[PDB]
């Protein structure tokens, strides 16, 4: 496996850091105007991680139709998911409007919302059944219908509605609970299990919106998941698998959102488990047991 193979030669070099750099500096730039306009700073968590203009994600609202959030779409793996950073207190409707207007099915969450005593992330979504939320300036009601709570991520069935319309929708929420800040999942077996469980799901089908992804700024986890889960995407579409250059696949989706990929161990991580992932895709029909087994979710 090609990808393998220089996975092999970077570690024998000792040069993550420097394929990671490159990348950095051969990034896209493009301008994040109106994420800068003064009357956004309180819509932004971070005020050096801004969606670019071309590819960020509008409200509806005529009032203020910006969210720090933007569209990723993968042509050639025809894909799209939509990244954003962790809820603000004062953007929690805003999140939902997008929910709602962009028609999404599913939730990822990568993050919690205190890390290491820090607030990463606003409680956005109810966490008793019996205490729904309304977020007034939006008109709509969230509902917690039941939690499916394993050891390592929780896997939660909302009921999202528009007061307007009376329209419902069940929206799925995958919440990995133990990726680090700035670091990786506990294993490249941990991490698959759950993106195959979000692709099971049915949420990432194209019949539905983007699948919305976050974690604290919508760049690090969340770029190491979609990462990982496009180039799979990639492997089982061409007719030579060993084709897929990761670190290209990097460069195309930092054209839709800065920053993706955190740290030069993430990029790493990314390569094991698309390594890993391509068993699956490849044939092996006994990997994903492997992978449940090995993560041991039923702790
Ligand atoms: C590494 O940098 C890049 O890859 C990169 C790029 O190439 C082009 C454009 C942006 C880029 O990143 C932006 C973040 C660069 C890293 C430094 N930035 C941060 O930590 C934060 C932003 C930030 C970035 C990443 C994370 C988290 C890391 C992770 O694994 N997942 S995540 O929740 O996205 C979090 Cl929770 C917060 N901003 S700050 O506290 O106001 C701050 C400002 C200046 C110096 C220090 C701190
Ligand atoms: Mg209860």
């Amino acid at each position: 496996m090609e990808m393998e193979k220089e996975f092999e030669q970077i570690d024998k070099s000792g040069s993550w850091a420097a394929i990671y750099q490159d990348i950095r500096h051969e990034a896209s730039d493009f301008p994040c105007r109106v994420a800068k306009l003064p009357k956004n700073k309180n819509r932004n968590r971070y005020r050096d991680v801004s969606p670019f203009d071309h590819s960020r994600i509008k409200l509806h609202q005529e009032d203020n139709d910006y969210i720090n959030a933007s569209l990723i779409k993968m042509e050639e793996a025809q894909r799209s998911y939509i990244l954003t950073q962790g809820p603000l207190p004062n953007t929690c409707g805003h999140f939902w409007e997008m929910v709602w207007e962009q028609k999404s099915r599913g939730v990822v969450m990568l993050n919690r919302v205190m890390e290491k005593g820090s607030l990463k992330c606003a409680q956005y979504w109810p966490q008793k059944e019996e205490k729904e939320m309304i977020f007034e300036d939006t008109n709509l009601k969230l509902t917690l219908i039941s939690e499916d709570i394993k050891s390592y991520y929780t896997v939660r069935q909302l009921e999202l509605e528009n007061l307007t319309t009376q329209e419902t929708r069940e929206i799925l929420h995958f919440h990995y609970t133990t990726w680090p800040d700035f670091g990786v999942p506990e294993s490249p077996a941990s991490f698959l299990n759950f993106l195959f469980k979000v692709r099971e799901s049915g949420s990432l089908s194209p019949e539905h919106g983007p699948v919305v992804v976050h974690c604290s700024a919508g760049i690090g986890r969340s770029g190491t998941f979609c990462l990982a889960d496009t180039c799979l995407l990639l492997m089982d579409k061409r007719k030579d698998p060993s084709s897929v250059d990761i670190k290209k696949v990097l460069l195309e989706m930092r054209k839709f959102r800065m920053g993706l990929i955190q740290t030069a161990d993430q990029l790493r991580f990314s390569y094991l488990a698309v390594i890993e992932g391509a068993k699956f895709i490849m044939g092996d029909s006994s990997v994903q047991d492997q992978w449940k087994e090995l993560s041991h979710e039923d702790l």
